[PDB]
């Protein structure tokens, strides 16, 4: 059976955000994601016993955090938790 949500959070965290991270350019501290916006991540924007939606919308988030930092350079770091989440992944899905 499928991943519970603190499997899902630990193979997000120890792997599958520090993989987006590098992937869409960005440097070890200039994106913040706490565990609270991973949840978040997974119970509205995913349903699945995996994880590659997990990734796909870690991906979509890093994606978002680069162009925000290159649409404005005064912004050294991005801070993603539960409530700005859908700032970045848009209308919830579930």
């Amino acid at each position: 059976s499928g991943y519970t949500e603190d499997e899902k959070l630990n193979i997000a965290k120890r792997h599958l955000l520090p993989k987006q991270i590098e992937r869409n350019a960005l440097k070890k501290g200039e994106l913040t994601v706490d565990d609270s916006a991973i949840i978040g991540i997974i119970r509205y924007y995913t349903r699945e016993a995996g994880v590659r939606g997990l990734e796909r919308e870690i991906s979509k988030l890093c994606r978002k955090a680069v162009k925000q930092l290159l649409l404005d350079k005064s912004l050294k770091h991005i801070e993603i938790n539960g409530d700005n989440l859908h700032d970045y992944l848009g209308v919830q899905r579930f």
